[PDB]
């Protein structure tokens, strides 16, 4: 149900990409974005909490990402390193969290 | 820092095992326990809120689990399908969460 997609799906090097997000839940505490295919705090880019509206970088944060209040993740001056899979956990207050994976390709 | 450890490490099928949890961070708002090596809501056993004490069964819930305020998980009438790996996510209120993976062996 929860999905993410990249606009565009194919991204020239050095140009922008937007990771969009769809079918969020009714009710969420916040979002966590991760590089690659699985939830892992060693590959966390950012945590975001809606109520205070508070982003915090994790270790995988490059400095070129911007998370928006609807979960969307912008990346500018994208690099070969950015290419491929991203992963998004929606955190809920009842601890039953939802997760999604998407990607884009760099050329 | 956050760790988990099985007691006992080897469990006779039909007996009990207790998953001890050490070094909870400060400023957390709940727990998730997942079956396996990875955080993944498809194999979740429970999400638990520490303020309200509500434990919510996930897909991987058997009925034999009991979860404590300090995050420890007891499992009773241990089957063979309970063997191996369990993974813990501590939900932090900055969403810069933490994870831990321990195991046990049935016989
Ligand atoms: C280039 C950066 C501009 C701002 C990025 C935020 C774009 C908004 O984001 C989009 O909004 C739509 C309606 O709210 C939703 O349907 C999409 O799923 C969502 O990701
Ligand atoms: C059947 C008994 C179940 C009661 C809950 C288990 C007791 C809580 O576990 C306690 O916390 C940590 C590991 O869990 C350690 O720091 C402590 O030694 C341990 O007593």
């Amino acid at each position: 149900q929860l999905t993410t997609e990249s606009m565009p799906f194919n991204v020239a090097e050095g140009k922008e990409v937007l990771l969009l997000v769809h079918n969020l839940p009714q009710q969420l505490f916040g979002y966590s974005w991760y590089k690659g295919e699985r939830v892992d705090g060693n590959r966390q880019i950012v945590g975001y909490a809606i109520g205070t509206q508070q982003a915090t970088p994790g270790p995988a944060n490059s400095g070129r990402e911007t998370i928006y209040p609807n979960a969307s993740l912008l990346i500018q001056n994208v690099t070969q390193n950015d290419t491929g899979f991203y992963t998004l956990q929606v955190a809920k207050s009842d601890l039953v969290n939802e997760e999604a994976t998407g990607q884009f390709h760099v050329y």
